[PDB]
């Protein structure tokens, strides 16, 4: 794949920010960043929860009612944690330091092992010293929203091929009227019972399928078109019902 | 839409006047000032409170009476407020000083994050030297009277479409006598109640639905007409009553 | 900058006047003060509150009307406070005390904690005994307006460079009359739709960007001159229109 499947390769390793202010795009390739330098170690990190605020905006249900008085506060979030290491020896500290006075927000990328190196952008939720014990020395920040990039067709639909043997109608209905397409079958040596035809436009038609027919309803003029295919290519049959202007 | 939604996006963010004087129209289209200045900055700012007097006048409801020695004050209002704030480096206090000395008019643009751009006038009723407390400058002044351009006849009416199956009495009345148009309905699958019908013509006839029938009221000569329209288009009829001239 | 930027660094630490009468400027260095001494100490100090009156002149927008007996009042201003502090070991309340005697007005100069050290003049407005509590003696006085040095234009105008490809009109136009400059664009990878040009003279000339075109009109004779550059300078193109004497 890309990113998304569900395995579970936890998490650590150290591997951490990694900050940029630069110049160029902070939500699409962030791997052209001149600024690119290690802060310091990372014990492990906090799920990226933004969280929310994130009003509703009070539906109910309750009075009827006549016009009255509601309320929003959208505080949009909510601020995300993850929990930082350092070494003296290692050298980045004093810039985390400098983030208290310039106050700003500053543009990262961590690697995961969970495959992807997301971005981020944040400003100083904490800061001065911190916890030491076992010589690393731990603490946090906690930072902010980003981008979305994520398709929803594609990627693709699954194999919808359980076909029949249908012999089609084919022939012009009313418009809003319903008509039916008769279902034969011959499934030797098998016995099947899995067989549902699906149909190309929903928009302007729709279709179920029970009692042993297609029931397909004209709901807006012109063609609705229905490919029947079954499993690997074994059998294939069209048809289709034309639908009224009036 | 332009304006009128009853949505809560508060206030703030320091955008602020923008004075003029110049020559033009100071109540239709106020983006045309060549004088167009910023003054300072905003704190925040009251809502666009008149107020008013606005007087009554004064009816009673006491002893009959037989004059008697009533009065009216009407001074109009009522000086409308908002809050100031300045920077050491921005540059206009100076010609609100000189406000003091020219005790004028002035008008001036307002942005709201409300969806406007408010026009207002006014002078100078507050004025010299205000409270510091990070470094921000802030102070108020006082403000008057706006024009305004709404209609109520359009924005148009609402789906009145609660039809019926009205059989017309379609028949002359005399002037100022009541008539019945029968309602017939077949509701099947649903059993309704919510049928409504509404007359065309309000200012010389009238219409009460009640009792399963439509009594029209034949108030002034001519025709009262009555369109039962239902729903999105699914039925409509059309019903008429001719009124007598004497 | 020097003073004015909107960050919030409180206040306290109780430095104070610092008074004089002196010889030299009461209004731009204020350092050269040869009487400069410290008085005693601030608790905390009032923003800068002159504050006014500041009449308006009364403009309405009732009754017309014929003459009609308008009045003012101006008594500028408002006495401007501040909690003053002091140990027994400082030595200055005494010449506190003798201000009640002597009646006059003193300068002195105040330290901020908000960029600035801002110049004052006042008079006696709150004298003796003050409220001792955790040993500081603690009490008040009351003072007035200042000189204002700040100029708005300079600072200078923000990158007014959205561009476009213009083509140029470059002929003459009749005196007040309108004229029209083509806009072309090629925004590949891109598709904007920022662009807004800018006239270098609005004295004598006037431009709305709308419709796709630049609308330029000739409210006084000689040369309109509308200069197009975009962002960073990666395009630049000039125009301009003349305009007649007659």
């Amino acid at each position: 794949m890309p990113v998304p499947n569900p395995t579970m390769p936890v998490k650590g390793a150290g591997t951490t920010l990694w900050v940029y202010k630069g110049s160029g795009d902070p939500y699409a390739n962030p791997l052209s960043d001149v600024d690119w330098s290690r802060l310091a170690k990372v014990k492990d990190l906090t799920p990226g929860e933004l969280t929310a605020e994130s009003y509703d905006d009070s539906y109910l249900d309750d009075e009827d009612a006549d016009w009255t008085a509601t309320g929003q506060g959208q505080k949009s979030a909510g601020d995300t944690s993850f929990t930082l290491a350092w070494m003296p020896g290692e050298q980045g500290q004093q810039a985390l330091l400098a983030w208290f006075n310039e106050g700003d927000t500053r543009a990262y990328k961590i690697r995961f092992p969970n495959g992807t190196v997301d971005v981020f952008r944040g400003w100083v939720s904490s800061i001065g010293k911190a916890v030491t014990a076992k010589e690393v020395i731990t603490r946090t920040v906690k930072v902010t929203n980003v981008g979305r990039p994520s398709m929803a067709e594609d990627r693709s639909t699954v194999t919808a091929a359980t076909g029949m043997t249908v012999t089609p109608a084919s022939t012009s209905v009313v418009k809003g009227q319903s008509t039916t397409l008769t279902v034969a079958f011959q499934p030797e040596g098998v016995t099947d019972k899995s067989f549902r035809a699906v149909s190309a436009d929903k928009t302007k038609a729709t279709v179920s399928v029970s009692g042993m027919t297609i029931t397909v309803n004209g709901v807006a003029a012109g063609k609705v078109n229905i490919p029947v295919v079954s499993g690997n290519g074994e059998f294939a049959a069209v048809a289709e019902i034309t639908v009224t202007a009036s």
